[PDB]
């Protein structure tokens, strides 16, 4: 069966504590990215579309590593995010890159699509469309 997605507990951009296993019972779209990464930014508008879809049986979570490998500090990131026109996308602060390491992230953007019991259903390097994601989740429990 699917390998367990490594658990994490991270602070979000808006100050919430977010723990992956608290989402058991719901599917999860998990995206690792960075503000300096062009293909990452390219993918954000479509992810905002997806977030606006009301009938989702999955939650969207994205993860950056502030102050690490060129990423903005937590002091500067939220302002930068809003000034790009980005909205309605959760961003978690992987302060010690520990989550990136646990997911063996060696390239970005990378998406992990996780089923309702916390198992990894799909790993995608680079781009994945909304229809691609929706199709993958339709085959997961």
């Amino acid at each position: 069966v699917g390998k367990d997605a490594p658990d994490f507990t991270l602070q979000s951009m808006d100050g919430k504590e977010v723990k992956l296993s608290d989402f058991k019972g719901k599917k999860v779209y998990l995206k690792f990215w960075a503000s300096w990464c062009g293909p990452c930014k390219k993918s954000m508008p479509e992810l905002m579309e997806l977030a606006a879809k009301p009938d989702r049986d999955f939650e969207i979570l994205t993860v950056i590593a502030p102050g690490i490998q060129g990423e903005k500090t937590v002091e500067q990131f939220p302002q930068w995010f809003q000034e790009q026109g980005y909205k309605d996308i959760p961003v978690l602060y992987d302060t010690k890159a520990t989550t990136f390491q646990a997911y063996q992230i060696r390239s970005i953007p990378t998406e992990y699509l996780i089923d309702s019991q916390g198992k990894i259903g799909k790993i995608q390097f680079g781009a994945i469309s909304n229809a691609d994601a929706e199709a993958a989740f339709k085959e997961m429990n």
